[PDB]
């Protein structure tokens, strides 16, 4: 599968500010020169923090999925991105935002 070629990166999740739009795109790659049979990629991503719209993740079905959350005060972000049953080396981490 893609337990070694799954990465998510975006202009969101950097934290720093809560009034900044948080959105990133995830890209999985399996041993077929694809993102693990597009459409059926075991990609589970999840973000959350001290806000109302914390859990926001969607899949487009093109090997790349997007996730977006947007807080309105001071908060830290905890990420969750998994493609096989484990998380990427930058998702179970927590980013921090100050009092926007």
């Amino acid at each position: 599968a893609d337990p070694e070629k799954s990465y998510a990166e975006g202009p969101g999740l950097d934290g720093g500010e809560c009034f900044q739009p948080s959105k990133f795109k995830i890209h999985a790659v399996d041993p077929d020169g694809v993102h693990r049979t597009d459409g059926g990629d075991g990609f589970v991503v999840t973000i959350e923090g001290p806000a109302p719209v914390d859990p926001v993740m969607v899949d487009n079905g093109d090997g790349t999925y997007d996730v977006e959350f947007e807080p309105k005060e001071a908060g830290d972000y905890v990420i969750n991105l998994t493609l096989d049953g484990d998380n990427v080396n930058g998702f179970p981490k927590t980013v921090t935002v100050k009092p926007a």
